[PDB]
């Protein structure tokens, strides 16, 4: 096995006369690694007129060419430009030296059309796919984040977004990252673009096409459900909150799924469970692990905060930031405290940091 | 307005140092009606060799012809047969006298292919659609209910299933009904088929294309989310359980959406909300409305029961039946007690009754 999937629950017991709240932390920990093989990267680059400004398009294309070069052989990569429609600059093996040159295209930024078309290419595909989408401006087709809530991201596709400068729609870049279980990188300055893009490569991986299905009544907070991640190259941390029905029957919480072992190439089953038993009320109350509840609450608060910021509710958002700080300190977790302090009420920065904190396993550095 | 949307919560308050459970009942009550207009019925009829037996196909087709006749003018209806593939017998206006004759087709029952193809016809469509699917046998393409969990039912499509006899896969007929916010009718005997099919018509309706979106952290138990129902002709009852994050900020639960008023044809916004405030723990505890919690718990238990039955876990299922009885009596609700007593541990009967009890607003009589 190349990963270990662990379950940590706030309770082993449930009330008998009313529903019981449960907080769950699931971690997928890579335990051994192999060279990346058989996956497909897609880089989608805005080719609107704004990107022509100040060599942005050139910075983006030279960086895309580097990524093509640097991804180890044995994988596949497509490079698309989009404006009015999508155009293919390269589709072929990784590890090649190629010159990507810009081409003339139409006006407009039909982002929804572009991402829809690319997602459709991978419907029902077994190939692990990472899509990286870069833009410096607002879409002109579907202009609001709510327009993207219906997007259907196929199994085994991840979507990562990079927003450049101050003029793009961060709510849209966030929801895309959320729907695709990726990260939304805000980068104020084009000087950071090459590193952000080239760092998206992975040389070593533990698992492909990981799926985690949760039993009924359990709601994952930080990833779309079912949890599906095409490439596991570092810890994947999943936080959920749920509700257990009353009565006297034992109730089994289940996390089930599968993944492809990167060393053997075998498809391995995931089956982790916890049996919740029943007890008198005072015994149930005394058994709750408040440290688990507090850690999960942080992510509930963070989700709320992300939504406030995306909705422009700035004062309430700052109040919640104060609470996130309190909640993070309550956990005594250090990564988390530092991450929380990066929330500076700049909505581009904040929504990007929300995705990074929610899905650390999706970050590439 | 032709409907009234009401919210009933188990709490007005939330704890400040930990998450709070909330049970919510949302009802959409029709308040005035108009003649059904502008919708599209689809009847899909299994045309495998088993259906040729004992005039089943003939009973089904004569009944489909009656439904074509009886649906009032101003609507549209498609009649498909499926086995190896789908074939169209009729596509046209309602209110017509047509003879539907069987035709020779291939062997096999490619149910997943058939439903996929029909659903695709209505991707991105604004037309309210009711699909009624009849079968007397097991699919031969995708043979397990888990194979249907990924089905994408478009907005404004409802899927109703009718299982005939003892040889079809009830778990599949159930999941299809669940994914399409419909009802799964088990009918042991072909003599009941004509009534079950013809009764699917509605003469009078209050709303079309109703959508209910729930704010973060709220999980609807008895319908797929977002809740979307193409035709409202009787009360729609929605039960949800959720979890509120800690802290001191007011937290607004929201049910938002829209529908088309059947009298004016205008598209009307739904916006219902409840502000949850904070209080000391003892005050929060004292404020919970246990009658709301108990009623929602019934549906949590019923969902669990449905899953046990679909998984063949028969002893545990009978234990849960006993608890459902207790839970239903705890509510003192009469419809509910009688419905619970119809659960007889025959899995075809039981899974059908689960869908009927979950979605009474989807039942047609
Ligand atoms: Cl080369
Ligand atoms: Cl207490
Ligand atoms: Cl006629
Ligand atoms: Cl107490
Ligand atoms: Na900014
Ligand atoms: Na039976």
């Amino acid at each position: 096995a190349t990963v270990s999937v662990s379950l940590k629950s706030s309770t082993n017991l449930a009330f008998t006369g009313k529903p019981t709240q449960v907080s769950l932390i699931v971690r997928v920990s890579p335990t051994s690694f192999a060279s990346l093989s058989g996956i497909h990267y897609v880089v989608m680059i805005d080719n609107s007129p704004s990107m022509k400004k100040e060599n942005k398009i050139n910075l983006a294309l030279s960086s895309a060419s580097r990524l093509v070069q640097d991804i180890i052989p044995g994988n596949f990569i497509s490079i698309y430009l989009f404006s009015n429609d999508i155009e293919t600059l390269y589709e072929g093996e990784s590890g090649k030296q190629i010159e990507l040159k810009s081409i003339k295209m139409g006006y407009t930024t039909n982002l929804h059309k572009a991402i829809t078309k690319v997602l459709e290419k991978f419907k029902s595909s077994e190939i692990p796919v990472k899509i990286i989408l870069l833009s410096d401006g607002k879409p002109t087709d579907k202009r609001y984040s709510r327009d993207y809530e219906s997007l259907q991201v196929p199994k085994n596709v991840q979507l990562i977004t990079i927003g450049l400068g101050e003029d793009y729609n961060e709510a849209i870049m966030k929801i895309l990252a959320d729907k695709g279980s990726g990260v939304f990188y805000h980068i104020n300055d084009p000087s950071q673009l090459p590193t952000t893009l080239v760092e998206q490569k992975s040389d070593k991986v533990a698992a492909y096409n990981l799926t985690l299905n949760f039993s009924e009544g359990l709601e994952v907070i930080n990833y779309e459900m079912p949890v599906n991640i095409p490439v596991v190259d570092k810890d994947v941390n999943v936080y959920a909150v749920g509700n257990i029905p009353p009565g006297e029957t034992d109730y089994t919480l289940k996390v089930t799924g599968n993944y492809v072992d990167s060393v053997s190439n075998k498809n391995i089953e995931i089956d982790e469970s916890l049996v919740i038993k029943r007890a008198p009320d005072d015994e149930v109350r005394s058994n709750f692990d408040r440290t688990v509840i507090n850690e999960v609450s942080y992510y509930m608060l963070l989700r709320y905060y992300g939504n406030l910021i995306s909705e422009g509710k700035s004062e309430e958002a700052t109040r919640v930031v104060q609470e996130l700080l309190t909640a993070a300190e309550r956990t005594k977790r250090v990564e988390l405290i530092e991450r929380t302090k990066k929330l500076v009420n700049d909505p581009k920065v904040d929504l990007s940091e929300v995705t990074k904190t929610m899905r650390t396993g999706s970050i590439e550095g």
